[PDB]
This record gives C-alpha cells, structure tokens and sequence, in this order.
C-alpha cells in the first residue's frame, strides 16, 4: 500500500501538433504505487503509439502482481523493462508505418522510505528539497525503448529521507527550465496542483519547443 500524493501534468506545448509523451500513476493488487513516464519518437510520426505502447504495458503487468517488496523491484523492472522493449521493437519491425517508432521511460516503484527507479533515454528522475536538487539518472543521450532487441536499462535507489519532491520529467521541461529554477519553484509553500500549474506555466513560458509531462510526487 506504498504510495505518494502524486499528480500527472502533460501539454502538447505551443510548438507540436501532436503530444507523443506518455505515462501515468498505476496500483498493483496490493495499491503499491508505479509511477511511469515515456517520451516517444520515430516512425511514420509514430511516436504516440510506442510511448503509449509501454505506458500500457507497465499498466497491465503492474495491476496483475500482488506484492513486489523493495528487494524484488529492481529485478521486476529490468525484466519487464526487457521484455517491453521485446514486444515493442518486433512490433514496430512488423508494420511499416511503425519502424523505428520508439521511446524514453522513466518509472518508479514506491516504498516507505526509498523509491525504485528504472530508465532509459533522456527522461529523468530528480528528488528535490530546500537545498538541493540531484538528477538520480543519467541521459543516455539516444537510447530508447524500441528501436533494438536488446535494452539495459538502468537501476537506481534512492533513499527519500529528508527530500521533499520525487520529480519525473521528459525533456520537453528540462530541456528549457533549469535544475535550480524547478528547486526554487518547489521550495514555496503550495500543493502538488500549485506547483504542478507553475511548473508547466513555467515551462511554456520558456517557449518550450516539445511536448512537456511530469509526474510531481510528494514526499512525507
Ligand atoms: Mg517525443
Ligand atoms: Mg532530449
Ligand atoms: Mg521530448
């Protein structure tokens, strides 16, 4: 029954037609809580499928487990992660107007004191409180889910003590709004609306030229 009051943004932003990032906040059969976030390209301007593609397959396999405690969850994310990255890339070689579709994913399993994170490509993960703000993941950048048989994503864990913010982004909001104007953003004294409005009006105000999503979670 881990979870965190957390909330999904997402915009198109005022330079795209269409919005190719994904992601959502998922419960498994016990309400342990997944948070997902998926930033798609490729293909015959393709890139909402295989972004959505995994977003839905996180969904589906997550609310069919019971129980994954923390020592399970690195494991359960690198094989599910692989096993995505499996489906998505042979089915994208199957249709024309899908090949070389591919995207980002960022995801998050959460526990009491410690979150669980998985990722490949440019996405990113932070944790934030008064004084800092540390980007858990590293760009790989760009490799992305889909685009090959093979994926190896990376694993990290993060203590949550002491932090304020678990922050999940695609690059469409880091990209244009920099680490210490998203810290100074959420040092104020607000809900996760008011900071998740200020932070995508904060993103369109850099004239962000890609689709900007975010999952902002508070921390206990
Ligand atoms: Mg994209
Ligand atoms: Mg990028
Ligand atoms: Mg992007």
């Amino acid at each position: 029954g881990s979870h965190m009051e957390a909330q999904f943004f997402t915009d198109t932003g005022q330079h795209r037609d269409k919005n190719e990032d994904a992601g959502g906040i998922f419960y498994n059969q016990t309400n342990q809580q997944l948070l997902v976030l998926c930033d798609g390209m490729g293909g015959h301007k393709a890139g909402e499928v295989a972004s959505k593609f995994v977003t839905d397959e996180l969904k589906s396999r997550f609310e069919a487990e019971n129980l994954i405690e923390q020592h399970q969850a690195e494991n359960w994310l690198r094989n599910n992660i692989k096993d995505i990255n499996f489906q998505l890339y042979h089915y994208a070689q199957e249709n024309a107007e899908y090949k070389g579709m591919g995207t980002t994913c960022v995801c998050a399993l959460v526990f009491e004191k410690s979150v669980v994170i998985a990722n490949v490509g440019d996405s990113r993960a932070y944790v934030i409180n008064s004084r800092q703000i540390e980007q858990i993941t590293s760009d790989h950048s760009t490799k992305v889910m889909g685009t090959d048989k093979r994926v190896s994503p990376d694993l990290f864990i993060k203590r949550l003590n002491f932090y304020d913010y678990l922050l999940l982004n695609s690059d469409g909001l880091t990209d244009y709004v920099k680490d210490n104007e998203i810290k100074r953003l959420l040092v104020k004294e607000g809900t996760i609306e008011d900071h998740g409005d200020q932070l995508m009006q904060l993103a369109l105000d850099n004239h962000s030229k890609d689709n900007v999503t975010f999952i902002l979670a508070a921390i206990e």
